[PDB]
């Protein structure tokens, strides 16, 4: 229940839409997230009580066909999930059926889509890179040797190290926020958030 809190919570680009159903769907599609995520996020909308969200999608290509049973619908995303989902919206199943695709596309959504993980890229890293001046990182400490870590990590990739390179420095730096003492008890479960 509650769809949009429940998109915003769990996919994470989407936390910067305005809340509202038809909002939600115009963001994702000007940040063109892929189509099979945006038109998911319409069929979870309109299972839940939104009716008019078809019209916010640009018409898929091939034959129209209709979308009964979580058979079709699981097939149908195979390679033509768009086309699919959109029939879903369209003409929407009811009762049981309804809630054994909704629990379908929610669980596709969080698990499967691959927009339930964080920010990756090289934001992340000046990112939690600019959390560890703030933090007294004068202080006799290794943390400031973590802040020296992120810094090389950054550094490498202007400076255009492998793929592989900057692989490893990202192991041995969640290994380092691993390996931070009990009393940075909640620092490390936020840092590991930012990190995985």
């Amino acid at each position: 229940m509650n769809e949009s809190q429940w998109i915003q919570k769990h996919l994470p680009c989407m936390r910067e839409a305005n809340p509202k159903p038809r909002e939600l769907i115009r963001h994702a599609l000007k940040k063109k997230k892929r189509p099979e995520v945006v038109y998911a996020m319409g069929v979870l909308l309109t299972l839940g009580g939104e009716s008019g969200l078809t019209v916010e999608f640009p018409v898929p290509e091939g034959k129209t066909v209709k979308v009964k049973t979580l058979n079709q619908l699981v097939n149908g995303m195979i390679s033509r999930a768009t086309m699919t989902l959109y029939c879903v919206m369209k003409d929407p199943p009811s009762g049981s059926m309804a809630t054994l695709m909704r629990d379908h596309i929610r669980n596709w959504l969080k698990e499967e889509s691959g927009c339930q993980d964080a920010d990756g890229g090289e934001e992340k890293w000046a990112m939690v890179y600019g959390m560890i001046s703030p933090d007294m990182a004068e202080e006799k400490t290794m943390l400031k040797e973590l802040k020296t870590m992120l810094h090389s990590r950054m550094q490498m990739y202007a400076l255009g190290a492998s793929s592989k390179a900057l692989e490893n420095l990202e192991k041995a730096i969640v290994a380092a926020v691993h390996r931070l003492p009990a009393s940075c008890s909640t620092e490390k479960m936020v840092l590991l958030g930012y990190l995985k």
